[PDB]
RNA sequence: ACAUUUAACUAAAACCCCUACGCAUUUAUAUAGAGGAGACAAGUCGUAACAUGGUAAGUGUACUGGAAAGUGCACUUGGACGAACC
């Protein structure tokens, strides 16, 4: 996280882009001349921007801190941002049994319904020989369960040299679930 | 409920009742279906226990969880604390 506090006496950069208490631009200066005006104003000092290649610092007052950083927080109350999709993982065998890849499946249907990437791998049972048209068929039941509510972020795909198939699974956007629910009203007109 | 009659110059005859047992009561067996324990064995998901077992273990009780189990509160040592001063 990215606090809006003040920046201290100690500053990173040496060529420090300056603005005033009021927003005036002071241009570049050197971090030895910021601390000189930190002093004698009797200001803080807080980092606005730190894309820009010159990197901008403001002057202002222990108020003028908590006004802004009061101000943020309502803007997050009021226009939440979305966080970074989690990425979950399973791992199954070919030939995992039924009740444990029923536990997991119940797994998978609580990941989706918070919005997760779901990585599914499956690998050679021990001792056991499959084709890979097997164990492609898991990926099936597990999204079956899950009719208008999974789909694949990406399919089931080889990978670890052969060994191992591998397929994303992932919510249903609004408009692809709005498509079955439409989908599935015309079965219903129809039948 | 039933109530002793005849007979008696030797003495004898006569006597014969009706109500219970059931849609009651006792115990057991059979049978739809639903569970438990054990044996055989060691597939499946984890790794709870045994070493400070990788969060010391356990008891009672409560709630919670695919599963061993987790957590709260009090209690136990069937754990430990390295055993002069440093
Ligand atoms: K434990
Ligand atoms: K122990
Ligand atoms: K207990
Ligand atoms: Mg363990
Ligand atoms: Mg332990
Ligand atoms: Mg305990
Ligand atoms: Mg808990």
């Amino acid at each position: 996280k990215t606090a809006f506090s003040n920046v201290g006496r100690k500053i990173s950069q040496r060529v420090i882009h300056l603005f005033d208490e009021k927003g005036n631009d002071l241009g570049n200066m050197h971090r030895a001349n910021v601390i000189r005006l930190m002093d004698e104003r009797d200001l803080r000092l807080v980092q606005r921007n730190t894309s820009t290649e010159p990197a901008e610092y403001q002057l202002m007052t222990g108020l003028q801190i908590l006004q802004e950083r009061q101000r943020l927080r309502e803007m997050e109350k009021a226009n939440p941002k979305t966080g970074p999709t989690l990425r979950k993982e399973l791992i199954l065998s070919s030939n995992i049994g039924q009740h444990d890849l029923d536990t997991k499946t119940k797994q998978i249907q609580q990941w989706i319904k918070k919005k997760h990437l779901v990585q599914i791998t499956i690998k050679k049972g021990k001792n056991v020989d499959v084709s890979e048209n097997e164990m492609e068929e898991i990926f099936h039941q597990i999204l079956q369960t899950m009719p208008g509510i999974a789909t694949f972020s990406s399919r089931p795909q080889a990978v670890q040299g052969g060994k191992a198939l591998m397929c994303v699974l992932r919510a249903l956007s609004k408009n692809e679930e709005k498509a079955y629910k439409e989908t599935q009203e015309t079965q219903e007109r129809d039948t």
